[PDB]
């Protein structure tokens, strides 16, 4: 049967899923490591004892646990992100959506989803990937990894608690592909993995780490890069807040074997409630468990390895969208508010400059408040506003994104980058907010296909663009068609850093992405704020 | 007879000189101070001692001991501002220019030239006071005073050179003419000293400085202010230069007593030749001999007394021209020629910000850098060669002026100021220089007025509003005709902040000059160098 696979881990039986008047096959809820519970919290993951039997793969996993957003209750522009399964350490499934009939040796993307380290879900509405596994024919899998403390606490030293374990959970997720895949009719020599944020960070950690990767092919980064200022913090850093966490919860701080005892016999309901107490500063984009520079998963600073070229050379396709910090700024900085148009006073925006950049002192924050400080008209709110957005997107998504696509495009094989700057017609969110973090993601796995969610005609064209440019650099390297009629996305070079732009126009060619502000982040405040 | 007034100093008989088709009074080469010779050289000045008989007024007195420029030889464009007349430490003469017939009191206009305190002359063909004198019907009197080392050389402490004894020089002609000026027509109590450059410098000193004060009425600052970096020394600094040119000189540099003597029997030449030996720094806009931060005529620093409200309050006119820094980038700064359009490379922009900026360490250099550089096309020569053009200006000039009018302002009793942005139609250099340091003055002297000099009919017509704005400035205080139909120059005040520009076209009128790149100038780079 078409539904019935046999892998090295066992047999499983998928589930026929209906999509845009058709059908395809759909395997939900695979185990690719042993339920990392109990004694295991914390623990680098062990890979899933085969099993006798048939798994019933027709139905979705649980999520991870997770902090759950409920600044807005009700409201789907939030509750779109939070888990929609129920919770559990019992998480580390993967679901993958085969074309119908079964393929023999296609393309296989992998999605990694985002949510800052501390949050995501592989089940949510809109990372379903039956459009683009039929529309594009390939073998699409989304993997789950453990986020917040469970996949990010790190106590250096120890091996009951190293850090970076949900990094490894992507690993083994990646391995069971390599692995499997080719059972789905998957070709494990043409794997991409491709995620947004926190996903698109950890993209270009397995493109850095040694370890990872001989496990893929290709790779598309979506408003995300491994150097972002919130994607990783020092062993000591990371050690500092692993001791603040049981400080939180009244644990014995003498020892690593204390510490971690005590914090496995909590519920993970009880680690989550104190999660946010252990930041440093009091800062927005900022997560509490994030990867950690170990001297293992990366051998040496981030750095310092985009430097000597020391990760994988292949070809790479990534971008960002043009309101990035509008969402951090809506539940962090004072001023701003979901129901108004959040003009900006010239008071708040020196508070939201301090939150957004929380390492600098004055000097420093007195730097990036003149770079973005129309002095011809200072009191404009909406200046104030866009200006303060910018910051948040400029530092945390942007910028560290250019340094690593100058740095990687100098020794790997091709390099495609993009800016999305279409608003959705049907969204939620405000118009101050303008193209938000995360939602270029429905465009990429074609919900504006589906008539019932109210898209325009426009943007179904645009998804189906965007699908095939992801899945044809997916299945070639290049994002373009072998001999098509159509405007050619150009590659990125050294020299031209050309790149494009995404949304319902013509395509439109462009060159150096924000260069003058990432200048100020990427080369000016870092020497200030080591010199001063 | 018209052209013999008694005065208190003695008699002094004048020259009717034509002009315009008319004729008017001229008393040339009037002594205000005994001969700065010998033992007097490098002392404070001492009033000249009355003379029976009557003082040949006639003929121009010769011009101060200075640098001479010799860079363009034969050139008009430079050799216009060199000395047209012999030099000679007996330089401390005034001239006056008095309508026909002999007013009885009218408005006063005292001239101060400029020339960064190392040179200067009353003399020379633009500074002609008979055109501004007869069309606006106003005494108008060009004062001298020592520049270089004679007029500024300092050694705090001692009384044989003590500094400021140049600004002195400027100080005891004012007090001639306030006390004698009614003899020649002249209101005493309605003064106005203008100056441009280090003379608009001194004329901002003279209102700063307890001593000199009530001398004056109002006053006009053309392209400088008394807080330019170049314009002052602190007493420090002063000694150090004095001590380096003794030792340029081979003398005995055991005590001040034998510095000076040595000094003093040195030939003028001699001190000359070797006067650019001494300054810190490789850089431009940077001059030797200028005024000290004393204790003495300048009572605390500069910033505290403008803090403080410390300064004369009274009405003011100022303002500067688009493009000051040309002068000094053609004259020190590689890749500027004056037969080339002086594209610039990457790589001498940045040496010529190093020059533009000597005091600023490496971090301070690459504010400077980023602050003026367009990212986007930062090898177009014609940018790098007007950012440096407007670096220097914006440094030396517009933003030191621009934090003097703000400082002002608030205690003052009215500002106007002024962007002068028309290049003259027969300017001899080259285009890429625009508005250059100076040439502002030719108007305000009424030059265009001289069929013969070339000028159009615009330019005469700007010229006459122009003299026309200076002249009912200094008679009431206010530019404006009380109750014409022409364009207003609106009053600058803290809130608004209005400016007007002066060229050929219509009046226009714009607010917070330059106030992007005078917020770094003025806040941001101070605040740089004083942490790092
Ligand atoms: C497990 O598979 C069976 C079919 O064998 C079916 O009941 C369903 O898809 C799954 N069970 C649940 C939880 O509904
Ligand atoms: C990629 O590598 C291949 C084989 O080494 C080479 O022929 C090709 O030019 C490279 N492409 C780019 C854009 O570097
Ligand atoms: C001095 O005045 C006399 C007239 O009394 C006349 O010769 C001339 O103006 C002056 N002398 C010189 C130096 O020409
Ligand atoms: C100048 O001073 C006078 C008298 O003190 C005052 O009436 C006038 O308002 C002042 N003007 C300005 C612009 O400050």
């Amino acid at each position: 049967s078409e539904l019935l696979v046999n892998t090295k881990s066992g047999k499983v039986m998928g589930t026929r899923v209906p999509v845009l008047s058709s059908h395809i096959s759909a395997f939900l809820g695979i185990p690719f490591a042993e339920p990392p519970v109990g004694n295991m919290r914390f623990r680098r993951p062990e890979p899933k004892k085969p099993w006798s039997g048939v798994w019933n793969a027709s139905t979705y996993p649980n999520n991870c646990q997770q902090y759950v957003d409920e600044q807005f209750p009700g409201f789907s522009g939030s509750e779109m992100w939070n888990p929609n399964r129920e919770m559990s350490e019992d998480c580390l499934y993967l679901n993958i959506w085969v074309p119908s009939p079964r393929p023999k040796s296609t393309t296989v993307m992998v999605w990694i989803y985002g949510g800052g380290f501390y949050s995501g879900s592989s089940t949510l509405d809109v990372y379903n990937g039956k459009y683009l596994a039929y529309t594009e024919e390939v073998v699409l899998v989304s993997l789950s990894y453990r986020v917040g403390a469970f996949g990010f606490l790190a106590l250096h030293g120890s091996q009951e608690a190293p850090g970076n374990v949900g990094l490894l959970d992507q690993r083994m997720a990646l391995q069971w592909v390599h692995d499997n895949i080719q059972f789905f009719g998957g070709d494990p020599k043409t794997v991409t993995i491709f995620g947004e944020s926190a996903g698109g960070a950890s993209v270009g950690m397995h493109i850095l780490s040694p370890g990872s990767r001989d496990l893929f092919r290709r790779a598309i980064l979506q408003s995300g890069s491994p150097n972002c200022p919130w994607a990783s913090v020092s062993v000591a850093e990371g050690r500092r807040r692993a001791v603040e966490l049981g400080r939180n919860l009244n644990c014995n701080l003498n020892s690593d074997e204390e510490l971690i005892h005590c914090l496995r016999e909590k519920k993970p309901q009880e680690l989550i409630d104190v999660e946010w107490n252990v930041l440093p500063f009091d800062s927005i984009f900022r997560f509490s468990f994030v990867p950690v520079i170990d001297g293992e998963f990366f051998p040496t600073s981030l750095e310092s390895m985009l430097n000597s070229g020391n990760f994988k050379k292949t070809q790479i396709l990534l971008g960002v969208n043009k309101d990035e910090g509008s969402f951090f700024l809506l539940y962090g900085a004072p001023g701003f508010s979901k129901d108004s148009e959040s003009k900006i006073s010239r008071e708040d925006f020196m508070s939201g400059v301090k939150l957004s950049v929380p390492h600098a002192n004055d000097l420093g924050l007195d730097a990036v408040t003149l770079q973005y400080t129309d002095w011809m008209d200072d009191n404009n709110g909406i200046k104030n506003r866009d200006g303060l957005d910018d910051i948040v997107g400029d530092h945390n998504v942007i910028c560290p994104l250019m340094h690593f696509v100058n740095k990687y495009t100098k020794f790997g094989n091709g390099t495609y980058l993009y800016f999305f700057n279409h608003r959705a017609s049907n969204l939620v969110w405000p118009e101050w907010m303008g193209v938000i973090h995360g939602y270029e993601i429905e465009f990429v796995f074609g919900l504006p296909l589906v008539k019932e969610l109210n898209y325009t005609a426009e943007e179904e064209a645009l998804s189906r663009r965007i699908m095939h440019y992801w899945a044809t650099f997916a299945k070639t390297g290049n994002p373009n068609e072998p001999h098509s009629q159509e405007s050619k996305w150009p590659l990125f070079t050294t020299k031209e850093q050309k790149f494009i732009d995404l949304n319902t126009e013509p395509m439109k060619v462009h060159q150096r992405l924000r260069v003058q502000m990432c200048v100020f982040w990427n080369q000016f405040l870092p020497k200030l704020l080591n010199a001063t």
